[PDB]
């Protein structure tokens, strides 16, 4: 077996190969259409059942904004019906998100420095062209953030303005700020409080964006007015860790304080014109870390559907155990300066009212918070039914309906005593299993629930028929049996679900073949409401069909000494002569909330995979333990050991690959990964220098006591507990163990990094330095033009150090 | 001619080669700050007591020591004098002392402390306790100083403020109220007897406050103190962030807003404080003296009549030396009719004196040579100073001024004309002259013999390539005595009683040694000095084994100018192959680096370079320093533009000599300017030049200081064209398009020459689509070791080796 040698090609030609094969920048192209809304016409000589509205880029070059289709009531089934997308806004930054209130028509969103508002779809009826936008007015010097529309009063909105929650009348011009927590003419160090917003941990390792929710119900008053409520997390961030970058911002590291949170209320009193009489500002009636012992994170919160109740989904520090609390109103208080006045307030509450417990679990892996979380509609004072996901009970997230009656508690204020541990639990009447199986119900990144309660019936998303492509899947909650798959197989699909129950859509692509988006009608068999039919409705989006200039990797799974089945991606070398070996470049992430390997397109994000197979190189893909949709079991094998497990997973699947194939040189093989994958890089390199040449780390993980709290104590525990792992885990304390020869450890990082630090890359430089060990680094110290820079070092590199002639002569 | 190839090492190798070869750590002080007591004992076998600052041996503290001068030495043989500890081990970088009292006062850590030795109370046979000013400030207390005119009373700064301490009475006492510590960097940026960043970086002035010399006594039997000190307003100034802040005029932008302040201090016979009135300009800062830009030197007249001033415009081409009187001064009073009747109270006859003016079309070097003769007359003032505006070498000048009263007349409500406070020259006499200098910086100075009527001071007469130390009179100057020996360069002090010098003094084959040298007079003509050696202060250790010296040589450049280098030859010369060349590179002004020195201790690496086979290179390029201000001024407005063709020249001239230099493999390396200069050399002469390895390059000199880039480069709007020129990063699309050519080394928390330098050219490297490699030392021995060890291997795997060639 010769050894391949790549063609060593100058820098300036590298150039021209990369810039004439280039397909996208940045990775990404056009955001298909998504944030789809079903309304119906209701109109019985018109051609359409529905309208559809969505957030799409018509362009590559375009911005995000609102389109609108039509849904006709039959189509002709020898064609396929293309849907065109009508703009809804007369547009001469992007649209984001969108709010809409269904009884008025009303649209809220944010576009750059506005708030804006049009109406479609509601008594007013159905536009024919595109809408002038209406900006709120506003006095607020500073950009406006997370508008909402009061789901009780459209003519309310509310919004974010230096940390405050201001709320806002689109009708009568009524502008007020509700909270009075943070000053914007002062210094960051000085004003650590906010109103309404989502800190650092909860937006990046929990995906909350949003701290205050709208009531859904208004309350009359016997003047002929009302009260609108606003439940937010108010936050202390004064004892938070600080760090700047070339400005600076509150960063919980790992085994420091995360902020002091509690529960605000604000009651907000409206006469019968539609202004404020007055605002009263409301606390916890005990304060937070006595009403919910142990609990660090507002992981989720909303409202009961009705409003009678706040909900929240409460975390332990070490987000093991999980709590679902029903919060009355009735828990708040005035905020009152004079103790006389505040004590009387207190005992002015019955002892009755205190928080509910209706749902709490724990486990010794960690918690996965997700957004599947239904509450049904009351049928009796003292029982709440509700639909909840969960991994705890079988180590797969299922579905289950629960019934938790509504107890009074033990404990009473009035005897002036503190609450025990259990004294706000609630009994558990029913807990049945909707789903079941070694597979997931996914609730995260979009993937959701939607309830049918008139046939009662759930759908939802799940891994049940391959790890490998996601489905979309209907059962009945009343009498589960028989999951019916709605979608097919051969593809991975991503899904939404009309309000109405008799649509879906899914966006939908395989290896071979770019992403589509179609819509689905829905139907039952007569005889029974139960059974669920789908049909081709109409394309939404087309893909161009497969790219000519790429090739797709094959999947490939084997069975590991770990007990586990574990899936990869294998790019064969193009135009491949027999005989002769070739160098072999392992792509890696391997970190937990991840899958790199299953039944999806590659062709964008991964495009230049196949540029590295076409100029010579096996390019190596595999899901480690640790990676997602296979169940916690398989995701908790790195529990307090990240690092020590992921390259033998690796090294195992490399050796599969290279008996069963003779192709691979396992004398020439590198590894390269971003973040998790640039920690995996450096791991590889310090454990096992015997397989892997070169390591490539992007903006790598050195040291886990830099890293922040909500991510690092979920997956390695406190570090007081775990020293040894932390130590393990750490390269950066592990500087010695590299290799005492250059040409095999290239560093990656750009310098203003928010979520993996430069801190990282210059403490690893720092302990290379003292153990006398070389480097290579890179710095992108912004835009197209770094990454450009970034694929022509790295195929620069690869080819210098590991692919070409000289390669092998260096050594 | 066959190319030879070096031993390719491994990483490892090169490591422990680099480790058995280090003799030196991050490239102990030699005995320095010397003073001479007189021991004034008839029955004694000793004249005088030396005190020095010095490191007893590596990886020790810089303290006081004292040796003992013996009346007579035994001629026949070598007197080593004994290093005596002067400090006992407690509970120095500089010190003060009175003459006087024999008071010794000093920093250590946090501390400052004080001694007694050689006053009335006479001298230790032991070392001596450090007593601690004793003190009630939170902070660490800066640059303490003795009061002359009274040893009980300090001086020093704590959180920017000026404050006094008394060491008998320990009365504390804050005298300006400028700076309040708690307030952050962005609201308060005023400072009191604290010279600002650009000033210690580009001036080497380091104090802002000057105790006058003298009391005046009061009615009552106390006594009025004085300080003067220099108040900064850096409000407006630029500020800048390393991982706290900084005040940094960046070129074109402002300077820091500057005034002289008067602090006068009233002691009651006891002496305790009675009063402290802080006192201000009569007429604001910028009303007095138009056009001032900088407070270069400041100090006092010997008796204490005149506080005196060194100030440059902004271009830094016109320096005035002016006398201030304390009369200038006022009360500082914010009620506006009382301030009135203060003016009022100053006659129109008290004005800043003009003494010394001069212009130059190069620029103004800053120099710490100023002797203010006693007065003798109250209308004149007799000094010596130097200057290059003359003929374009730094000579000495004596220069009378005429003391007149001023047409300017305060009172008649006008302001000042530019040449109402010039005095005028009753007379100007060159002491010396001709094509060398008189060196004034970095310790080089003058004493003055005021009975003999002699100037000691230090030039290049002899040579460009040695300093020496010379006496001439300042009376009837004619004759200059060199006193130091030929092939030597020689650092010098000279006894304040002018009967002996101690030199440090080296040459390229030996090591530093210092010794002390017995000057006196023939009994017929005391003007006529002469020399003999008295004794070793700091043998050397002899030629090192390891360490083989380079050769010294000079081209005749077409430019007009002779250039010198130095030349390391690749160790074990083996004849008819050709070596890969290494040049390395400052090339800036206000160095040299060939000179007859040894170059064992800071350059010793490039000889372990020559000792792997590279032929090493060192050329000093027009703008370089001891060459007068014309060779000095060749790149005004041009730099980055004339050096390498210098640099080149030096290079094409070895090659056409020595066929053993491979031309075809030459690379080039340097810090600082050095690293500008090797970024410069691989953008106009990839065809000269393989690799450039830069070292904390400048690479934009807009992101530069005021102080250093406007003397050489003018304000950027007078100079769009140089300042784009010699700017690497406004080029980055002229560097090579082929990898392992660039590599650049920096700091990242770099002071002086910011890592923003290196990531703005990384910027436009990146999006000129250009390979480089880079090298960070994040925060020592540690980071030296990995730089030369880096370097070692760069050259090797991409200029020396056998591997490298096959490479291209
Ligand atoms: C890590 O989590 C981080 C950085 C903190 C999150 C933003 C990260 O992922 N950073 C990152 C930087 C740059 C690019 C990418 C990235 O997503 N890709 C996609 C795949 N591409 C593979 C590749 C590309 C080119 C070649 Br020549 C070979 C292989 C890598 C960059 C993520
Ligand atoms: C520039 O003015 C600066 C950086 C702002 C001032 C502190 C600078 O000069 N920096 C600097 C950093 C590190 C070392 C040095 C230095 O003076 N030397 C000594 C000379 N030495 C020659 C050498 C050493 C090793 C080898 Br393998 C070859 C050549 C280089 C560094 C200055």
């Amino acid at each position: 077996l010769e050894p391949f040698y790549v063609e060593r090609y100058s820098w300036s030609q590298l150039k021209k190969l990369l810039a004439d094969t280039r397909k996208y920048h940045g990775y990404m192209m056009a955001k298909a259409p998504h944030d789809f809304m079903f309304v119906k016409r209701n109109d019985p000589d018109g051609p359409h059942s529905d309208r559809i509205y969505y957030l799409a880029m018509s362009g590559e070059n375009r911005e995000n904004t609102l389109f609108y289709s039509e849904i006709p009531k039959t189509i002709n089934r020898a064609a396929v019906l293309m849907l065109s997308w009508k703009p809804l806004l007369d547009l001469f930054v992007g649209i984001a998100s969108y709010d809409y209130h269904q009884g008025s028509g009303t649209f809220l969103f944010q576009a750059g420095s506005g708030i804006y508002h049009v109406k479609d779809g509601g008594p007013q009826g159905f536009t024919q062209q595109p809408l002038r936008p209406n900006l709120v007015e506003t006095s607020c010097p500073n950009i406006r953030m997370d508008p909402k529309l009061c789901p009780a009063d459209p003519d309310w909105i509310a919004f974010i303005h230096s940390n405050d929650i201001w709320i806002s009348n689109i009708v009568t011009r009524e502008e007020r700020r509700l909270t009075y927590v943070h000053n914007e003419l002062a210094n960051m160090e000085e004003d650590a409080r906010s109103a309404g917003v989502a800190t650092f941990v909860l937006q990046e390792e929990f995906d909350r964006y949003s701290g205050y929710w709208w009531c859904p119900k208004a309350e009359t008053t016997p003047s002929g007015g009302k009260i609108l409520r606003i439940l937010y997390e108010e936050n202390d961030e004064s004892e938070v860790e600080i760090i700047h970058v070339t400005d600076s911002f509150r960063y919980p590291k790992t085994g420091t304080a995360n902020p002091k949170v509690t529960f605000k209320m604000s009651e907000i009193m409206i006469d019968a014109e539609g202004r404020i009489i007055d605002v009263i500002d409301k606390e916890l009636i005990q304060p937070f870390e006595i009403l919910f012992e142990g609990v660090e994170y507002i992981a989720r919160a909303g409202w009961t559907p009705e409003g009678k109740y706040a909900w929240s989904i409460l975390l332990d520090r070490s987000q093991t155990r999980l709590q679902i609390v029903l919060i009355s109103p009735e828990l708040f208080i005035p905020v009152e300066d004079d103790v006389m006045e505040r004590q009387r307030l207190i005992e002015s509450v019955p002892d009755s009212v205190t928080p509910l417990i209706i749902y709490e679990e724990t486990t010794d892996i960690w918690i996965n918070i997700h957004d599947i979380f239904h509450v049904f509609p009351q049928s009796h004072e003292e029982e709440i039914e509700f639909i909840f996901a969960s991994e705890c009970k079988t180590g797969f997230r299922h579905l289950y309906k629960i019934t938790s009656i509504l107890k009074e508690s033990k404990y009473k204020r009035s005897s002036g005593g503190l609450p025990a541990p259990s004294d706000f639990k609630c009994p558990i009447k029913e807990e049945i299993a909707i789903t079941s199986g070694e597979w997931e119900v996914l609730g995260r990144h979009g993937s959701n629930i939607q309830v049918d309660e008139v046939r009662r019936l759930v759908y939802f998303e799940g891994t049940k028929d391959s790890p490998l492509e996601h489905h979309l899947y209907v059962v009945s909650y009343v009498n589960p049996g028989e999951v019916t798959r709605l979608t097919d197989r051969g593809y991975s699909h991503s899904c939404c679900i009309s309000q109405h129950c008799d649509f879906f859509i899914s966006k939908y692509s395989n290896q071979k073949n770019p992403h589509c988006v179609s819509l689905y009608k829905l139907s039952s068999p007569e005889d029974d409401p139960t059974c669920k039919t789908k049909e081709f409705w109409a394309t939404i989006l087309d893909s161009a069909g497969p790219l000519p200039d790429y090739t797709p990797p094959e999947i490939f799974s084997f069975e590991s000494t770990t007990g586990f089945t574990l899936y990869g991606m294998l790019y064969k070398p193009h135009d491949l002569q027999p005989g002769k070996k070739y160098p072999t470049v392992l792509f890696i992430y391997g970190g937990p909330q991840v899958q790199l390997v299953n039944n999806r397109f590659k062709g964008v994000k991964y495009f230049r995979l196949n540029t590295l197979a076409s100029l010579g190189y096996v390019v190596v893909v595999i899901d480690n333990r640790g990676s997602c949709h296979r169940g916690l079991k398989f995701e908790g094998a790195f529990k307090y050991k990240m690092g020590q497990i992921e390259i033998d997973d690796q090294v195992e699947g490399l050796q599969y690959l290279a008996s069963r194939y003779d192709f691979i040189d396992l004398d020439r093989v590198g590894i390269h990964g971003w973040s998790y994958g640039g920690y995996l890089s450096l791991m590889a390199l310090m454990q096992r220098s015997d397989i892997f040449r070169v390591a490539i780390a992007g903006a790598p993980v050195t040291l886990w006591i830099f890293y922040d709290t909500g991510y690092t104590e979920r997956y390695m525990g406190h570090p007081d507990q775990n020293e040894q792992g932390y130590y393990l885990g750490s390269v950066a304390m592990q500087a010695e163990k590299f290799p005492s020869e250059p040409n095999r450890l290239l560093l990656l990082h750009g310098f203003l990094d928010e979520n993996v630090h430069f801190a990282h890359t210059s403490i690893l430089l720092s302990f290379l330095v003292r153990a006398g060990k070389p480097y290579d680094l890179q710095i992108y110290p912004q835009v197209p033009e770094s990454g450009e820079h970034y694929e022509l070092h790295l195929l620069h590199y690869l080819q210098e150090n590991l692919g070409s002639r000289i390669a092998a002569l260096k050594v």
